[PDB]
């Protein structure tokens, strides 16, 4: 604890006197070398939970555009995450919009961004999720810890459906799980594949691929699938916030059509108008003033699902009351992004006591019984 004090002071001096996306950087290089401090307690047994076949240690972990080139896996794992979604990434490298492009107000504990889509591409993501996979074998604080892989397709290419085959016969084999990102608001156009009939092609076409690896391979699964549940990785899809309730319920049926293995509830927004230091900027924003418009598309979901769909929630979560809100609401897994910029080293020890203390004076036997009671 004494590590998470000292790099408290760092985190306060960052958001005032330095530029966002430069302590961003920050982060990712002290992680990339090792000098972040360590979570080694036992996760309560209680506060287990997983999505159909996949388990999770505990019910918290780091949303996608955190680590969007997997340069970083294991330190942010190791701060006390049972899992972390790397990416966006797409088949081609691109350098997104231009800097500045991510803006964040303390105050409201909010963020507004507008990259683009940054990354170094699928093929230099891969061989860092392959090392880390490597890493992860030697490593006993990286066991059990669970990584998915975030993809979606580049400024110029048309067909969206191209790029997402080629990230999974690419990376595929290194992941626990898949999310199509179809609701980034920085990328023009993507959100327009939210339409069901564009969708459910999108969904089938990705199922599709992953069970061709599995199809064609000479050797075993145990040497084919070179990740942490040595099976085929699960498909999510992550669902952009800005959709009018109509177009809701025809994703959710197309979801339950196609045996989608979960939701990620929700994506940035773009209806936020109250922030000031955000009315010059563009872009998605996240954080606090999200979090009860997430909230409510988790009910929804969960309703046109008719709890059939596995929820992972995500947007404006900093608290362990946060979290059992949108447990209680439907979800089973928590994602965190503000919290982390706003709370830094501790975010993950803090929210999972706060919620263990939660969950025991609600009466709740476990963290599984408490999911979509509301
Ligand atoms: C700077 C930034 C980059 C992001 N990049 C991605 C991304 O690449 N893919 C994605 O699905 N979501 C991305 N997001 C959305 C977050 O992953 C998360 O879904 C959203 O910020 C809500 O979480 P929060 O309220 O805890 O911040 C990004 C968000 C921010 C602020
Ligand atoms: C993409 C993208 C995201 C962003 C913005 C929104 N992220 C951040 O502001 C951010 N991330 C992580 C932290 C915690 C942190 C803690 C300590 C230190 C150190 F090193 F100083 F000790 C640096 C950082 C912050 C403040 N900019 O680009
Ligand atoms: O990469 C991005 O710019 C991005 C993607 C996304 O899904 N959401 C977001 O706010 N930004």
């Amino acid at each position: 604890n004494p590590e998470f004090f000292l790099y408290d002071i760092f985190l306060k001096f960052c958001l005032k006197y330095i530029d966002g996306e430069i302590c961003h950087d920050l982060f990712l290089l002290l992680g990339k070398y090792n000098i972040l401090p360590y979570d080694t307690s036992n996760d309560s047994i209680y506060a287990c939970t997983n999505i159909k076949h996949l388990d999770f240690i505990n019910p918290f972990g780091v949303a996608a555009g955190f680590d969007k080139n997997g340069v970083c896996i294991d330190s942010i794992l190791k701060l006390g995450f049972s899992f972390i979604e790397i990416g966006t990434i797409t088949p081609r490298g691109q350098t997104g919009n231009a800097k500045p492009r991510i803006f964040r107000d303390v105050e409201s504990r909010s963020i507004i961004n507008s990259c683009g889509f940054n990354n170094m591409g699928c093929d230099k993501v891969t061989e860092n999720l392959i090392l880390f996979r490597k890493r992860q074998e030697e490593d006993k604080l990286l066991s059990k810890h669970i990584v998915g892989v975030s993809i979606g397709k580049n400024k110029d290419t048309v067909n969206i459906v191209d790029d997402l085959k080629y990230c999974i016969n690419k990376i595929g084999r290194y992941a626990d799980y898949i999310a199509i990102n179809v609701s980034s608001p920085n990328t023009p156009g993507l959100r327009d594949n939210q339409e069901a009939g564009k969708l459910k092609n999108i969904i089938l076409s990705v199922k599709e691929e992953i069970d061709n690896l599995e199809k064609n391979n000479i050797m075993n699964d145990e040497f084919l699938w070179f990740n942490t549940t040595k099976k085929k990785p699960l498909v999510f899809v992550k669902l952009a916030p800005d959709l009018n309730q109509e177009q809701k319920k025809e994703i959710a049926d197309v979801l339950l059509e196609t045996n989608i293995d979960g939701m990620i509830i929700s994506n940035t927004t773009t209806q936020i108008n109250d922030i000031k230091s955000f009315e010059n900027k563009k872009g998605g924003v996240s954080g606090a003033k999200l979090k009860d418009i997430s909230t409510k598309f988790i009910c929804e979901m969960y309703n046109y699902t008719n709890k059939q769909i596995p929820i992972i929630a995500s947007g404006g979560i900093f608290s362990g009351l946060d979290a059992l809100e949108k447990i209680e609401a439907g979800a089973s897994v928590c994602q965190l992004y503000s919290c982390l910029v706003f709370n830094g080293m501790k975010s993950a020890v803090q929210i999972k006591r706060e919620l263990n203390h939660l969950l025991y004076q609600r009466g709740y036997y476990n963290l599984k019984e408490a999911i979509g009671r509301k």
